[PDB]
């Protein structure tokens, strides 16, 4: 799809059979969730945001589909607000900026 | 121009004389750039994402050029990590996600 930017870029994913609204975003490096079971070992990371950092848990090779796509990769899980597909899914399912 | 995401999207802007980076930001409502003096009056506001809330100063019908492409809105100026151009001036630059 072509997704212009004058409303939050809001998508359904579907991740461990649930479905989750995430925001499309260019400026997270990574992908990060709200606070879920997710399978197998977590390695600790902590990533910053405009405020300050928070520590997350990182899974590897963890499946979620963004829009009918299936990207599969690492996903954090953290204490996010809101559901962030970062750079490293969105290469995944071809996502560029365009103007 | 077509960006991919397999680096963070890092763009010149000319913003109060001053080349900046910044990163475009499809995740911001705002934007928002490091402490730099800037003409006008200006409001406080409070913005808040992961880690917590930060004090900006707020100045309104800022031009700004972003990669030639000319932009006038709100940018918020305080102690940002990273200079953010959020949705509110890339829609004004015809920015869209694409997959
Ligand atoms: C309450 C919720 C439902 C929402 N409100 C909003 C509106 N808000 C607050 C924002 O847009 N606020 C922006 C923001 O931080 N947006 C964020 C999404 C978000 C929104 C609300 C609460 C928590 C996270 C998303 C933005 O792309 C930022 C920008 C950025 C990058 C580096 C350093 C600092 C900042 N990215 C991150 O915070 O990424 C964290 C990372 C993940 N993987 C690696 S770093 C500001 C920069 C203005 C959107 S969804």
């Amino acid at each position: 799809p072509q997704i212009t930017l004058w409303q939050r870029p809001l998508v359904t994913i579907k991740i461990g059979g649930q479905l989750k609204e995430a925001l499309l975003d260019t400026g997270a490096d990574d992908t990060v969730l709200e606070e879920m079971n997710l399978p197998g070992r977590w390695k600790p990371k902590m990533i910053g945001g405009i405020g300050g950092f928070i520590k997350v848990r990182q899974y590897d090779q963890i499946l979620i589909e963004i829009c009918g796509h299936k990207a599969i990769g690492t996903v954090l899980v953290g204490p996010t607000p809101v559901n962030i597909i970062g750079r490293n899914l969105l290469t995944q399912i071809g996502c560029t900026l365009n103007f």
